[PDB]
């Protein structure tokens, strides 16, 4: 049975890492298909005409909610992994999934802006600090944190494993998994 | 690894009839996920922002192809069911698929004479179209540009629905695209 698992968080909070690992640990021990949507899949393809302005981030997320729904529909598990900083847009995505039913599991990949910054794998934070990148989430643009996430991962000083296992463990707390 | 099967043909050429049957026979006899993309799927969701401008027409086809590829990349078999009249529109679609190596894009020409199409006409569209009730209708007040060399060219008439589906599935076997039975 199909649902969408929606990760939301700052950049360098470790979403994509979780996604990959959530997936492999799902198809390892329950063996479902799960497909997994983030920047490579989507921003170089479907969402190629979209930048990082507010309206574009709205649309970016709009489109992604619709194709995630599509994947859950096909009885796969869609695993999204975009910053998705606008609470309204995440709430709207939920509502297209939930109108006769499709779970929407919002996972807050939570780190402090300072843990992320201290990571900064591709140097965007230092660039955002300097003004080289404009409107950067958490530095010069908003991140609107989830109030009631199905799952709240404090993803710092924490093994990706216990992280994914907080997610899995929630999934069958609710019944979406096989043996 | 999956692939996209791209149906193209006039209205009432029978794309969706074969799309349905194709999934059914694929999922059923080869134990392989397939999934259908069509107007009921796509027009009021992903592309509900798109209109009838030439640029929205192109963008409609563009987006459809992208999410077909995502299905293809996810290891299902995507099956699209759009008139997709413009051949430069299926060029856009073909090209982003073939892009290690790329994903197979099987263009299927669902070929019926336009007079076979109007004679079926299950929704009365061709009738509204000859009246002018409906505007810019493929084959009547807008062109269909037939594929120059489809992977599969199905003359889908005077031929049972399940035999035309076998024509397609047999071509897939030709490429090793599918698992055995
Ligand atoms: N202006 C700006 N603000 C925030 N992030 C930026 C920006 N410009 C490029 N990037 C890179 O894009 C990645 C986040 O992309 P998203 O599709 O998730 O953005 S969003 O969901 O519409 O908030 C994010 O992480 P990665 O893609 O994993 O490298 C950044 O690297
Ligand atoms: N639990 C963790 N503890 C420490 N570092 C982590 C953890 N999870 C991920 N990271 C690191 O954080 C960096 C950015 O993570 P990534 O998954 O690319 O972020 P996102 O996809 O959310 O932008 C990566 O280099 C990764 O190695
Ligand atoms: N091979 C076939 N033989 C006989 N009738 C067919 C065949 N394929 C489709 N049809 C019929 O043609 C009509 C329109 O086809 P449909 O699949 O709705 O067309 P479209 O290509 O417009 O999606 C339907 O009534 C369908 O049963
Ligand atoms: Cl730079
Ligand atoms: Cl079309």
């Amino acid at each position: 049975r199909g649902l969408t698992i929606w990760l939301t968080g700052l950049s360098a909070s470790g979403k994509s890492t979780l996604a990959v690992e959530l997936e492999h640990q799902l198809v390892r021990d329950r063996r479902v298909h799960a497909y997994r949507l983030d920047g490579d899949n989507i921003r170089f393809g479907l969402n190629k005409d979209l930048g990082f302005s507010e309206a574009d981030r709205n649309e970016n997320i709009r489109r992604i909610a619709e194709v995630a729904k599509l994947f859950a529909d096909s009885n796969s598990i869609a695993i999204t992994s975009f910053i998705s900083p606008y609470r309204k847009d995440r709430d709207t995505a939920r509502q297209l999934h939930e109108v006769t039913g499709l779970p929407f599991v919002e996972v807050y990949v939570d780190v402090p802006v300072e843990v992320a910054e201290q990571r900064d794998p591709k140097g965007l934070y230092k660039k955002a600090r300097e003004g080289v990148i404009k409107e950067f989430t958490g530095i010069s643009a908003p991140y609107e944190a989830p109030a009631n996430p199905e799952v709240h991962v404090k993803n710092y000083e924490l093994p990706v494993q216990d992280a994914v296992k907080q997610i899995i463990d929630y999934l069958d707390t609710k019944g979406y998994l096989p043996a």
